[PDB]
């Protein structure tokens, strides 16, 4: 792997907090991480109310308008903002030649569970309201937002909406209970260990079933779900949720593309800025999209 990713690994392991973050201190700090990868001057952003969930359209000059992904942060249900996720949205926006809708969806432990999902679905359902076509449609997400990906396609499917031309999932979060075996073997991983996960799991589950399937969609039925892409770093404790992930949806008939990036961290693309492996994944989801929308 590039030396650059030795030096990401290296920082984050010396910043990780010795005492147990609090929602707040984790709110604001992935607010002052995301504030040092500075938005392009060529990057457009425009306040949206996406049908009733807080928004912004993201595009560069080579958008295409009539393409769409509605992009869903991660940050355990528990954190994250536009404001974090705003590097990545541009640079799928850029290499997708689309724009990205991302919305504020609620977050635990304020909103739990589902809100997170009235809301992605609500976003979607604006979409197709405003004129959006399907088929130059996609959902996407990371970690948490990559769970939300599924969620809400299932969720969308159950109730008869018409599902997007593909979606993506950026190192998804499926397993609730944190049960897969890489949860142990890959402890390599400076950004997600099983403890803090499993606080965030229960702040958004409120008590709920860990195993509610729009919660965890390890546990949903992912029949009839469109193209799926799924990159995982191959040094990552939530691995095993994509390889399950992708064991799940290509037993349900899914066309699954499972793409391991040898050696890569959780999101590593959302260090596109310096880490050449997180670019070349963003070219990699530009090129999948693309061919789905063909
Ligand atoms: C800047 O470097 C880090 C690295 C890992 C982190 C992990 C947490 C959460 C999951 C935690 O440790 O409870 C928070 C901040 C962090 C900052
Ligand atoms: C326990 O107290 C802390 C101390 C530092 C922290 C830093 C972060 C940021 C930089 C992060 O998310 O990486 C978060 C929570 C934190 C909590
Ligand atoms: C450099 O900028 C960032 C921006 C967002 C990030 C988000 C995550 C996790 C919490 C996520 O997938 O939401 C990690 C690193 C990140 C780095
Ligand atoms: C505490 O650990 C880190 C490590 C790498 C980081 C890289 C960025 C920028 C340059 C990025 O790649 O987007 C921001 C915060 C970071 C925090």
């Amino acid at each position: 792997a590039s030396e650059a990713l030795t030096m990401i690994v290296n920082l984050l392991r010396s910043q990780r907090p010795l005492q147990e973050p609090t929602v707040e201190q984790m709110r604001a700090g992935l607010e002052a991480m995301a504030q040092m990868s500075p938005l392009p001057a060529d990057v457009e952003l425009t306040t949206v109310d996406a049908g009733g969930v807080p928004g912004a359209w993201v595009r560069v000059p080579e958008s295409d308008p009539d393409r769409v992904v509605l992009y869903l942060h991660g940050g355990g249900y528990v954190i994250g903002s536009i404001r974090t996720h705003r590097d990545l949205a541009q640079r799928i926006a850029r290499a997708a030649r689309c724009r990205v809708l991302l919305i504020d969806y609620r977050l635990a432990p304020e909103h739990p569970h589902p809100a997170a999902v009235e809301d992605s679905t609500r976003a979607y359902r604006w979409l197709l309201e405003t004129g959006s076509d399907p088929k130059r449609m996609a959902i996407a997400g990371d970690s948490a937002g990559g769970g939300l990906t599924v969620a809400t396609l299932v969720a969308l499917r159950d109730a008869g909406v018409p599902l997007p031309a593909a979606a993506v999932c950026l190192s998804p979060w499926v397993d609730l209970e944190g049960i897969g075996e890489s949860m142990t073997t890959k402890a390599v991983d400076p950004m997600v260990q099983r403890e803090p996960l499993l606080r965030m799991a229960s702040m958004y589950l409120a008590g709920q079933d860990p195993r509610t399937p729009l919660a965890a969609p390890l546990y949903a039925d992912l029949r009839g779900l469109p193209p799926l892409l799924i990159q995982v770093g191959t040094a990552e404790t939530l691995l095993d949720d994509s390889v399950r992930l992708a064991e799940r949806a290509r037993a349900a008939g899914v066309q699954v593309t499972l793409e391991p990036w040898e050696d890569m961290i959780h999101v590593w693309q959302a260090f596109a800025a310096m880490l050449p492996e997180g670019q070349q994944a963003i070219e990699r989801i530009g090129e999948f999209l693309r061919q789905h929308w063909q």
